[PDB]
């Protein structure tokens, strides 16, 4: 069942990343210059993409870690897509707390196809076991990294954060990637 | 390569159809009662989903047929999704012209995963030929129909329109499905 995660990764590139990454720096600059609080640190460049290998993808990031707190939305990106006039692509900005204080600010989200792998393992008609789910999650991330390595749209625009939970700190995991830049 | 279209279909259900179909009747009623022109026909119930087996999915439906013309958007559906606060699900309403006159009004769009199958066949690193694309497109539609047949979310909410181009009239193809209701 190689083909499942392979297709989901290509889908994620074709239907999302290649569309939004080219416009993301401009959107962040606009946020930083026009909407961001005058007294706060700039939003980091780059979309940070969370890849939990157990495909546990909560809708609310504050569920996964208290130290990750919603700050604001970027300006919306819209475009006609497959018969939908002005389909909306939206991204959320988070503050990352270290010792009750802001250590970082970045555009952050989960790779939503990992939600599909999770659900497919829960639905009997999908014919996809829980054991194949880790293997698929890993294959998804490899394929995605292979794609972005060749992608002209990835111009230091994008950072993948793969992780496994065995207390694990997600905010620390993100701060580690954020400080490397 | 059974697994490609299989996963894309499940993804389409999990990440879209199961989320929007339950709320679609309410959204259409709201449009019909509050936003729709007093003197026009009601928008049909049901989301009409175009499935061109050649995976030719233009962004603008007026490209595919002059007689299909954008009228309006439904009210937006929003929800927190995978770390994105207020991700937007948007649908477009079209008028369908027969002899220069309005014969029908419906919420209409293409199945966007067919765009992924198309693009995957164009990108060398995807390892997916044009010949496998028809087979995958067919498998996508079968899997989707299998899912919706068991789906509690599909409550006469949803109509699949599969077709192949050999002049073919898309608006007629849609009017045929629309008049069956
Ligand atoms: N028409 C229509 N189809 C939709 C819509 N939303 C999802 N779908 C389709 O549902 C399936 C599963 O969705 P996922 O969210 O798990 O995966 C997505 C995640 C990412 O997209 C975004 C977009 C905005 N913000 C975050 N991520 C790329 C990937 C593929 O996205 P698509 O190529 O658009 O197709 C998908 C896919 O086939 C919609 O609003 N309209």
């Amino acid at each position: 069942n190689f083909n499942v995660a392979h297709g989901l990764a290509w889908s994620y590139y074709i239907g999302y990343l290649r569309l939004i990454l080219p416009e993301l720096q401009a959107r962040i600059r606009t946020y930083n210059q026009h909407y961001n609080n005058l007294l706060r640190g700039a939003v980091s460049q780059r979309l940070y993409i969370l890849l939990p290998l157990d495909c546990g993808v909560p809708d609310n990031l504050s569920m996964a870690d208290p130290n990750i707190r919603f700050l604001d939305k970027l300006p919306q990106q819209t475009g006609d897509r497959a018969g939908i006039k002005d389909r909306v692509y939206s991204n959320s900005i988070y503050e990352l707390l270290e010792n009750g204080q802001r250590a970082g600010t970045c555009v952050l989200e989960y790779a939503t196809p990992l939600q599909t792998l999770f659900a497919m393992s829960q639905y009997s008609q999908a014919g996809f076991s829980r054991e194949d789910r880790l293997e698929q999650a890993k294959l998804f991330c490899r394929t995605l990294e292979d794609i972005l390595a060749d992608a002209p749209e990835s111009q230091n625009n994008c950072r993948l954060i793969a992780y496994q939970e065995p207390s694990f700190s997600l905010s620390q995991e993100v701060l580690r990637h954020l400080r490397q830049e």
